[PDB]
């Protein structure tokens, strides 16, 4: 309340305002999605195609199939029914030809934090990757960033954590649905910055005797365990407790690595206090789950300079990535196949 | 110390190592001051064009001058001795024909808080520019955001704050010279944002009775109160007790809106949320000195939308701003003096 002061009120009274000019822009966020045409047709030549199948296994399958029940997938092209196959055709004839899907092989949640300085962007593409399908992933994003994650969508991750909420109520109120049927996402808001302000006092008032850096793994990721294959966090860089509770929380740190050679030191420069930040939760008698790093590369002098510079930090823990559609797609793909082939590489081994 | 973990503190050692491969990038900084190009030579017409000033003016002072001691800057081109007049040159000149500097008409410390969602360049715009020449002025920047503003120059501000430093330490330690002679900078660090998380704590422990949220006044604002006529705060979005003592001790905030309907949301909601900030402060006690705003547009359908929108929330307090040299560079210096008598408007009135 006193004069100009008493006018940024002001301003903010409008800006809410137009806030609610908002319906005419929700419509715009569809102008992004309409971008990704995710609903993948496959013919059953292309499926035949695909890892551990012919089309000799395609055929039996559907045939199969067809017959207790399963309806498969088709379009009407002209006066002709061709079968496009979904994701979740393909999913299920890998099923039903008893190939192990991912969930069968590895032990319930493996969780990974991402450096900010894309990630749902990510999580869809390693669930819809053709040589990927047949592990029929299920990946859960958790946003403790006050941002991005939350763009993909038809109680913040922060509230949930506070709650304390029960794997019931998480699985069927507060982790909201992705566009990708097999990705789903707990998000952020403006308002944890509030509560990553005020974590530990809010913790002691909330949450008595539970320590405040081991609440992400006790109070979500412990509860939605049996349900996720992977479990990706994304924090901002400037927060400490929720970057905190993602480093003791995750078992592998996957850092993206800059070709400008103005965020490469700045990344650098991040990597370089990761110690000091793990000292803290040590210094909380916490544990860090953490057990495996990656970095990879993005993206003329500088990115042609630095790739060749990340060898030198990242040693053994570096990968490959980036006309556009044809060429670069192609190109994202495989970078996708790469870091899911990096998870696996160091894991079961 | 585990594994992997242990591993992080490898890459970490390389890092840190290859951050000493950066003596190597130190000489590309100047590659990007190279671009400010800033040692303008003025020709005798040139600043007889300037305010206040006529050929005869110039002339008078010149001559009046340069006879009890005074030596102007000159260039040899040719075999001629042209005159190339400084900022300091054109400044002086202003103080010999008894033109009141800024510091003569506005009682010492105007405190402006920038939105951060850059600022040492508008710093380097203010004092620079020609029809400002003639208030010689001194701005002062204050870093408490762990990334850019440090980027200019040849003890953090967070730490300054800490120390509880004297005037004369501000001004020989702390205070670092930015490549503009009039502008100042403190910088910032990522080492801040152990400050920023543990601050309440420290502020405790080392500050003894002092209000966490007056402290950017109290110890670094009023010590160095006589010595500058304008001050930027520069923070990140996501701190909040760095943000906080910005707030109290600021008199205009400053908010600059980007045109992209995607980032003029995220302004929206930050500005949404202004009050809640403020009330931290009233619940603390401190009154904070926000007495004005000020919002400006800058950089095809977001753009010219976003502009005619920005006039719906800001009212009174928007302003307009940004083929390249000539008409960009023109179109920046409108933009600064438009700031300029923006806050005169506000002040003294
Ligand atoms: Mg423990
Ligand atoms: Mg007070």
């Amino acid at each position: 309340m006193k004069r100009d002061y008493g006018g940024v009120g002001t301003i903010a009274l409008r800006a809410s305002a137009l806030l609610k000019a908002m319906s005419q822009d929700i419509e715009d966020q569809r102008k992004e999605f309409n971008q990704t045409e995710y609903y993948q047709t496959f013919t059953r030549n292309a499926v035949a195609k695909l890892p551990k199948l012919s089309r000799r296994i395609v055929d039996q399958a559907i045939k199969e199939m067809e017959e207790d029940g399963y309806q498969f997938n088709k379009k009407q092209v002209g006066n002709v029914e061709q079968y496009a196959l979904t994701i979740q055709n393909v999913i299920d004839i890998y099923a039903h030809r008893k190939i192990p899907k991912y969930r069968d092989i590895h032990k319930s949640p493996y969780v990974i934090f991402v450096v900010n300085l894309s990630t749902v962007t990510l999580a869809h593409a390693l669930r819809v990757h053709q040589d990927l399908l047949r592990h029929d992933l299920r990946i859960l994003v958790i946003d403790l960033d006050p941002q991005a994650s939350s763009t993909m969508f038809l109680e913040t991750a922060a509230q949930a954590m506070l709650n304390n909420l029960d794997a019931e109520t998480l699985r069927k109120e507060v982790i909201r649905p992705t566009i990708v049927p097999g990705v789903d996402v707990i998000p952020a808001s403006i308002d944890d910055g509030f509560v990553a302000s005020q974590w530990r006092e809010l913790v002691e008032e909330h949450l008595p005797g539970q320590n405040q850096y081991e609440i992400l793994r006790r109070n979500i990721i412990d509860r939605v365990a049996d349900d996720y294959d992977f479990i990706f966090i994304d924090t901002g860089p400037h927060l400490d407790p929720f970057l905190l509770n993602g480093l003791a929380a995750s078992d592998l740190l996957l850092t993206p690595t800059p070709p400008a050679q103005v965020d490469f030191h700045s990344t650098l420069k991040y990597l370089t206090r990761l110690p000091e930040m793990l000292e803290q939760l040590e210094e909380e008698g916490v544990e860090p789950r953490l057990s495996a790093s990656i970095g990879f590369m993005s993206k003329k002098r500088d990115h042609e300079t630095s790739h060749s510079l990340a060898r030198e930090v990242y040693a053994s823990n570096i990968l490959d990535s980036s006309e556009a559609l044809k060429k670069a797609r192609t190109e994202a793909e495989r970078f996708t196949k790469a870091v899911f082939d990096r998870i696996e590489f160091v894991r079961g081994e």
